[PDB]
């Protein structure tokens, strides 16, 4: 499926900057598992910071390699809503397996038993909101509130206004992908579209309880956005 793949992913993310101008796109060369997303989005949220006080030089360290860092650091002064797609598969436990067999997948295409997340930032909100189209694939749903809520303990002081925590959402209140479907990638997309238009939505509510009407749900949702992602420069950063 086209949007299985990490440069899709980003490409994704991409359009939804150029659509929404608020969205800081993610950093595929930076892959991320449940290893090191916690670490690496203070990483992130930290260089937002940074950059709001004129202080442009870890900016400079954090910087994607396809991305200059002045173009970087433009993104994220206007960005408010920081998407991030963590990569799974319960075989592995270590991150050099785990990066061993995500390579394979997105050169192969084999999907196997690989699985996509989601976890949006959003500073204007001040709320951490966590996405599985299968709810509990990589961990039970409060083992993943408990993770996200020390995270928004760190958040809520990295990026102050005091330091209290960001609030933490679990958006997968249902499961919207069944068993024989390799779509996470598809939903992962979705989900930040709905957001994008209103943070407040309720998937539930989107989501059509008949397998059929649900299928072709995201099936249009997919056409339409290869088509809009087709005309395109190949994995280029957006500007502001």
């Amino acid at each position: 499926g086209a949007l299985e793949d990490n440069e899709h992913l980003f490409q994704f993310s991409c359009l939804m900057q150029n659509k929404h101008r608020r969205v800081l796109p993610i950093d595929i060369c930076n892959p991320l598992t449940k290893f090191n997303f916690l670490e690496c989005i203070c990483n992130c949220l930290m260089t937002k910071q940074s950059v709001n006080v004129n202080e442009t030089d870890m900016c400079e360290l954090f910087c994607p390699p396809t991305c200059t860092p002045e173009n970087y650091r433009r993104l994220l002064c206007t960005s408010s809503v920081f998407p991030f797609v963590m990569w799974h598969d319960p075989s592995a436990d270590t991150q050099e397996a785990m990066l061993t067999k995500m390579d394979q997948t997105m050169s192969s295409g084999r999907v196997g038993n690989s699985h996509w997340v989601l976890v949006i930032v959003d500073i204007e909100y001040r709320c951490v909101t966590f996405f599985d189209s299968l709810c509990d694939y990589v961990a039970s749903p409060q083992q993943m509130r408990e993770q996200l809520e020390g995270l928004a303990v760190s958040l809520g002081a990295i990026y102050p206004k005091l330091l209290s925590p960001f609030q933490v959402r679990i958006g997968s209140t249902v499961k919207v992908q069944s068993p024989g479907e390799f779509t996470c990638g598809a939903w992962c997309c979705q989900f930040l579209a709905w957001y994008l238009e209103n943070p407040d939505f309720d998937l539930e509510e989107k989501v059509p309880t008949n397998p059929s009407e649900r299928r072709a749900l995201l099936a249009d949702f997919i056409s339409t956005t290869e088509q809009a992602m087709s005309r395109y420069s190949s994995l280029s950063w957006p500007t502001t």
